[PDB]
Parts: C-alpha cells; structure tokens; sequence
DNA sequence: ATCTGTACATGTACAGAT
DNA sequence: ATCTGTACATGTACAGAT
DNA sequence: ATCTGTACATGTACAGAT
DNA sequence: ATCTGTACATGTACAGAT
C-alpha cells in the first residue's frame, strides 16, 4: 500500500507529457532534417527514440529522453579492444573520419550546436561537453527543465560479435524464436570510449542494445498477453520504477554513489526477470515481496562485485576496475538500512 | 498410449521426407523461374509455402504440398460478391501485364487462372527429370495440381493469389478473435500482413462466376500453427510440450479413414477441422489446456466441439465470422447427420478406424 | 567503372532418428 | 539426451546490365 | 527518397460498479 | 479500496502517394 502510494507519486502527468513531447519533438525534427542537408557526412542518418521514457519507466517527471540518430555503414571490420567485450576499434562519405569516434561525435556535435544557435521560439543551449560521453545533451526551458541526449550510433546489419554469443539469456522466458529474431535485427555502436587516460580511447566505439532493451521492456512476459488489454497484468516496470527511484533518491544525497547509475538497475533487474520468467510470481498483489526479492538480488550483486552486462557476460558492469568495493558496501548499508526501516526516503 | 501408438503410425520419416521434398522443390523452382521468363503475365510472382507439410501437421507420408505463388496487385478495388464474406470482384483504380484478364473493370479469375494453367501445362510437359503430369482440372478449386510419381505418389497443388497490402477486408474485422490467447500485438502485426485472394473457380452457373475470388489466409494460419501457445516458449527446447498439434493429427486422421471409405462424406475437408480447432484454441488458450498427458481428454473434447457444430449446423470461418462452412447451403443435413453418428460411433467404441 | 536481381551463405527451430 | 535434414529468414557476392 | 494517413499499442484520468 | 469502461494523449510501423 505504501508502495503503491509512492508508485503515484511517480506516475507521470498526461498534461506534463503532451507539453514536453511538443517541444522535444519539434527540436529533435529540426535537428534530423539539418543532418540531411548539403554533403553532411551524416545525410541519411535515421531515429530511434531509446530510454526510459519510451519505455515507459520514466519516474518523476517527463524530463530526460535520448534519441539515437543512426547511420547505416558498409563494410565494417571491428576488433575487440583488449578483450572488454563492450569496446572495439572500427575499420573499413565519411573517408574524413581507422574510424575515430571522437572525430565523428565532434563533427555531429558542430552540426548540432549551429542549428540550435538558429533556434528562436524555444529556449534550448548545448550543454558543455562530458569527456568519453557519447551524447550531445540540449538542455531545454519549457520553462521547466528537460534534457535530451542526442546518441550518434554506427548500425551493423552483420552477425552480432562473439562477445555477445552467450548473452540475452532469454530462452526460458521470452524463447528460442524471439532471441533468434532479435539478433538477426542490426547492432549498434556509440561513441563512449573511456576518458581513463588509460587506452586508445578516442578511436573506441561501445555496443548499444537500446533497441532489444526497448523491446524487451514491452514484450516482457512469458505469456504473450501480459499487461494487454485481454491478459494479466504484472509488476515488473513497477518493481523495476520503484528500484530507479531509491538509487535517485540515495544519489541525490550521497556523492560516494556517482559510479552507479540507472543501467546498473535496468541490468540487474533483466537477470531477475530471466531467473523468475512466470508472470505469476510478479502478480500486482505481491508488489513488496517482488520488490523485496529484487533488493535482496541487488545487494547480492554488490556483496560478490558481479553484475555482468546483460548481452555481453564477461563485462562485469561491477568489476573492481570500474567501482571500488568501499563504494559497493557503502551502497549495501543505504539500501539494507531503507530495506530496514520501512524506506524513509520515499518520503517527501 | 493407444493414441501415442496411433501418432507413432502418423509420424512421417525423414528418408521420405528428404526424397519427397528434392522432387518436389525441382519441380516448384523450375516452374517458378519459368514465371519470370519473357511478357509472362505472371513475373514478379513469389512462392510461399502453406499447408499440413509446412506447419508440421501433415499425416501418414509426405505426399501432398500446397504452394502458392502470389503476385503484388496495387492499386485494387474490392466489391463483395452479395454479403458472403469470403467472396470478391476485383476491379482497377487505372486503366500493364494483367490486361490481357479484363472484362471492363474487372478482374477474371477463370481467365488468369486459364493462362496460369496453360504455362504450368507446357513447363511440365519440358520436364524430362521425373515423372509428373498435370491433374484434369476440378471445377471449385484454383489449383493447379501436379501428379509426381516418385516412384510413390504424390501430390502437388499450387494455388495462384492475388496479394494485396491494404487493411483486410471490413468482413474480417471481428475474425481473428486471438486476444485472450496469442493477444493484442500479435493480432495487430497479423493484420498488417498482407491478404490473399484466389480464384473461386467454380462452375455453380450463378452470375458474375468465372470473376470470383476468395480471401485465403494460409500465411496467418501457418503463423498460427507454428506460433500456437499462450507461452512463448510452448514446444521450444526450454519449454513445455503441448498436444495441440497431435489433437490436430488425431482428427485429421479420423476424417482422412472415414472419407476413404464413405462417399457420403465428400463435402468435408480438412479445413473443416483446421477450422474447429482453432475455435477450441481459442476457447480453451491456456497451455496447461492441452497438457500431453491430457491427449484423452483433449482429443475428446475436441470431437465433441466438432460435433455439436455439425448438429447446431454451425462452423463460422475463424477469419470471417459471418461465413458459415456447415451452413444448409454448403452442406445438407443428411451428410452432417452421417459423419455425426460415425464419429459417435469410433468415440464410444475405442476408435476401431485407427487400427486400419 | 558502378549497379543490381539472383543465387548462395549463414544460422537456427522443429522434429525425426539415434 | 544427442545428432541431423529441412525449411526459412536475412545478409552478402557477383556475372551481367548500365 | 520523403511525407502523410491510419490503426492500435502503451499510457493517464476518472466515474460508477464491485 | 479494486475493477471496468470511456475519454483523451502519445508513440510507432507501414502503405500509398509524391
Ligand atoms: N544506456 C546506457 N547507459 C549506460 C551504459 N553503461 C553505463 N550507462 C550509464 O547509465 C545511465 C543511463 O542513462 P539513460 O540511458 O538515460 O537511462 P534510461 O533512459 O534507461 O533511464 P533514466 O535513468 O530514467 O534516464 C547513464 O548515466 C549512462 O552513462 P554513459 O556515460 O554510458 O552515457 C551517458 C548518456 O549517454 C547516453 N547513452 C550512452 N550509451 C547509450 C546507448 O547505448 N544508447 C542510448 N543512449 C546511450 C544516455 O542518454 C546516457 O544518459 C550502457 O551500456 N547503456
Ligand atoms: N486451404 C483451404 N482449403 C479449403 C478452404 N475451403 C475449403 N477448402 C478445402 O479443404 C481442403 C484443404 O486441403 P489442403 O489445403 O491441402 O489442406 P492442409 O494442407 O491444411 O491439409 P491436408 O489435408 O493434410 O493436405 C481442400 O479439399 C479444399 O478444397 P478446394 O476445392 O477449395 O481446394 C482444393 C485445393 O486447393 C488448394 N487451396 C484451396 N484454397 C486454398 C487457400 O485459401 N490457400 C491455399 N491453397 C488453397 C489446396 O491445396 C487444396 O488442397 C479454404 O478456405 N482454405
Ligand atoms: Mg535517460
Ligand atoms: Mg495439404
Ligand atoms: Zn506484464
Ligand atoms: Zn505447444
């Protein structure tokens, strides 16, 4: 009851959606018809709306939307950096880009901000640039503040690399016929490399798997007619909106928690859908038990310092190389105090 | 375990299978390539395999395929042939290869199907590799059936269809009716798919009748078969096995045995319990319906459903409700009466038709 | 040279054979 | 419980056409 | 190659019935 | 409270026209 309570607080106004999907849509529109002008090294780059607001797990506010612009490639040979698993060097129009990344996203990113500085009936700025990140972010004054991410991502229509072979372990609960369908779709590269001051980092591409994440966050039962209008109904976005919301909350007050981040969620909570693939064991009525058992895989996660990338298993998104174990255990305590207390930081 | 040993016997072998299928896809290329050739009216067509074989239904021996080759038709205007549903006239927007099969505005069947049949008739007879000749044509049917003898018979039909892009015929809005079952997203991305029309071909000798086509969706049916579970996972490697195919089989083979030996049963077809149990599908959707150690009481409750249709006379086409296959006007009373004391008759007496 | 319709290459589910 | 033939969807190479 | 029109899924909102 | 039915809103795939 009390998570049901704290689910309508975070339920999104119909009114406050119309109005940000207007200005959004009209800024992201102008933005893809500039790419397609002139010799724009970018002309036939397409859309692709990912994240959590298609998705329909957005909590809060309708705030934050990423948008993939994709441009189809010919002959791409890619090589694995270093066996990470997620990271690789692309080698074969865009003869003026080895293809580096950060040329590529610099020259996007010029693009870009010229056609907002030509923006005149909406209040929109590019925000400063975060080193190795691979999006150009508007932020937008509707007067409310809304930030959209702008992704440039390379699409492959070849077979998916090796590193995923053994990933999406969907077998027993979407099935054989939906995975083998999904990897015949594209695959996708975006321009996060690392800004470690450790490796090759300016050339390095990232796999992208928002369009499988989006499917999957819309065909998440193992009956075909979950959460439609002549089937069940289940609590697996609400479980997973209740999980975004208390690593928000804790991040707000904690800065010992800037390496964790939402996708860490969305990860952990695909690996406990895969583990409890019936519809019937996240029935509505067992919302906290649900909630709770997703907490508890969660804090099993950071105990043992493994939370392995849902299509490529050997990157472990918990490594000791990317989050310190002080700040694994730091996370543990938070959670297994609100776990404890009845969550007091739901309360606002 | 009677009925798992009656399954057994209905199990069709690979070395057959393998044999059948090089034969048949020779034949099948050879003429669709022919298809493409020269100001054959027909180029552009594509194949598309439908039927007991390719859904993994088909019983005893691999000895009839159903092939359809379909041509992209733009720019059509359907007009419903007297409220029946499933039959159509098809006229042009524009006044282009099909010309040569206009009366006016519209379309014929019979003309196309002709010249279709002609090409088929030549091609075969250039085809020294095997032994298959062209089957004397059956008034109703837009087939076009080929006799192989490899050295055992078998049979192939292939079925001419206009295919069309555009929203389903309004007759089809209320069919399909799978959203308690497969669901919404997949009935929305099934009716996207194209539809499919056939000749009617019949010589009944009511007007406007060598211009009749049907709506046929095979493609949709075939989805179905082989995407039949409430669970995705139904009949996959990391999921339960279901008998919804084998209560198919069974029931297939119960009116297979008894058309064999009964004339009085040459108004019904396979269709007919393809049909039927498709209703039952959808009325009993859950996967723990259709349990294997279930076979029984499944196959029972299925001959049941079958008969109260024959007796109510009612067997609405799954796809366009107000078509019904067991109406007075397809099927007399007398022939529903027969086939419903026989199969009374094997139910009540341990099924003595599947011992031969 | 560049483009393209056709044929082949690749991968896997399904179900039969072991 | 594993192995294997067919069907089928999608990607890619290429002789012939431009 | 681009744009619009259509259909319907996924949502929110809320009244009346349970 | 919860469920059902209707209204109102957006997102998305794809056919047909340009
Ligand atoms: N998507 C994605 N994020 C990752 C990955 N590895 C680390 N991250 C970090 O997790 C956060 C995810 O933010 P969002 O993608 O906006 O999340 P949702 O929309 O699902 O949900 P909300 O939390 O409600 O918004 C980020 O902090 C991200 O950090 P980052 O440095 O990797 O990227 C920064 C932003 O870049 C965009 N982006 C990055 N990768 C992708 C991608 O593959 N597709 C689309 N957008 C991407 C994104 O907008 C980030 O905010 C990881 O593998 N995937
Ligand atoms: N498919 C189909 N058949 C119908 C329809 N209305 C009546 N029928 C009659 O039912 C029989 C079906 O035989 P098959 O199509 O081979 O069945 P399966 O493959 O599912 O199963 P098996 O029994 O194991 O083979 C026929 O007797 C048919 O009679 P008909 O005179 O109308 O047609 C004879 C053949 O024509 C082909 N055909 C007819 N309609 C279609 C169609 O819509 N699509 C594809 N082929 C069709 C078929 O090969 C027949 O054997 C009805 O609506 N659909
Ligand atoms: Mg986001
Ligand atoms: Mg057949
Ligand atoms: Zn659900
Ligand atoms: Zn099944």
């Amino acid at each position: 009851d009390k998570l049901k309570k704290v689910l309508d607080k975070l339920r999104l106004k119909r009114k406050d959606i119309s109005e940000a999907a207007e200005t959004v849509n009209k800024v992201v529109e102008r933005l893809l018809r500039r790419m397609q002008k002139r010799e724009s090294e970018f002309k036939g780059v397409e859309q692709l709306n990912t994240g959590s607001y298609y998705e329909h797990v957005k909590i809060s506010a309708p705030n934050e939307f990423d948008v993939m612009f994709k441009l189809e490639v010919p002959r791409i040979e890619l090589q694995e950096y270093y066996e990470t698993g997620a990271f690789y060097l692309v080698k074969f129009p865009l003869s003026h880009f080895v293809l580096s990344a950060t040329k590529m996203l610099s020259k996007f990113r010029k693009i870009i901000k010229e056609e907002v500085k030509e923006i005149k009936d909406i209040d929109v700025s590019v925000e400063k640039e975060k080193p190795g990140s691979p999006a150009v972010t508007l932020l937008i004054r509707n007067p409310e503040e809304i930030s959209v991410d702008i992704i440039l991502a390379l699409e492959s229509k070849g077979s998916w690399p090796i590193s995923t072979k053994e990933g999406l372990p969907i077998q027993g609960w979407l099935g054989t016929k939906v995975r083998t369908n999904l990897r015949r779709e594209p695959f996708y590269l975006v321009p996060k490399n690392a800004k470690d001051g450790n490796s090759f980092q300016g050339e390095t591409w990232r796999l992208s798997f928002s369009h499988t994440e989006k499917y999957i966050l819309n065909n998440h039962g193992i009956e075909k007619t979950c959460c439609e209008s002549s089937g069940a109904k289940c609590c697996r976005k609400e479980c997973l909106k209740l999980m975004k919301y208390l690593l928000e909350q804790l991040k707000k007050e904690f800065q010992e928690l800037d390496a964790f981040c939402s996708y860490h969620v969305k990860t952990a909570i695909f690996h406990m859908w895969t583990q409890d693939p019936q519809d019937s064991q996240w029935d509505p009525r067992n919302l906290s038990s649900c909630f709770d058992k997703l907490l508890a895989f969660f804090l099993e996660c950071l105990r043992t310092e493994k939370l392995d990338h849902y299509f490529i298993p050997k990157f472990n998104l918990f490594s000791q190389e990317l989050i310190d174990r002080k700040s694994k255990e730091f996370l543990s305590k938070k959670i297994e105090y609100e776990r404890n207390n009845g969550f007091p930081i739901f309360d606002k």
